[PDB]
């Protein structure tokens, strides 16, 4: 059911990512040099498990996970969130939440592209991945 979103994707538009991260409390600096940054996302399964690896310049992550089923991650940006990723409408929606604070990444392919909205607050950011050969 996830199997449109597996793959390698590469970092191809990105929107409001410096609100999304100034939300979330990230330095000038930190902010800064990930606003240059163009990350490989990749998506793998093997069975009910997803890995899901982002890879840059800057940092990298990642993270693995059963659909429905919740684990620990300690994020880019170093937050330890308790998080769960479902399928919803299609949609890949991955929900952390951590003293009480939620953020929401989901994704859905849009004529072949991967969108990518990220939520916090009132901070709505949509980057844009296409697919590696
Ligand atoms: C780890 C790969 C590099 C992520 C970009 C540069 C580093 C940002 C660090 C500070 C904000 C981190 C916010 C949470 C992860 C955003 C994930 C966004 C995406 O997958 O496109």
């Amino acid at each position: 059911m996830v199997d449109a979103f597996l793959g390698t994707w590469k970092l191809v538009d990105s929107k409001n990512f410096d609100d999304y991260m100034k939300s979330l409390g990230v330095g000038f600096a930190t902010r800064q040099v990930a606003s240059m940054t163009k990350p490989t996302t990749i998506i793998e399964k093997n069975g009910d498990i997803l890995t899901l690896k982002t890879h840059s310049t800057f940092k990298n992550t990642e993270i693995s996970f059963k659909l429905g089923v919740e684990f620990d991650e300690t994020t880019a940006d170093d937050r330890k969130v308790k998080s769960i990723v479902t399928l919803d409408g299609g949609k890949l929606v991955h929900l952390q939440k951590w003293d009480g604070q939620e953020t929401t990444l989901v994704r859905e392919l849009i004529d072949g592209k991967l969108i990518l909205t990220l939520t916090h607050g009132t901070a709505v950011c949509t980057r844009t991945y296409e697919k590696e050969a």
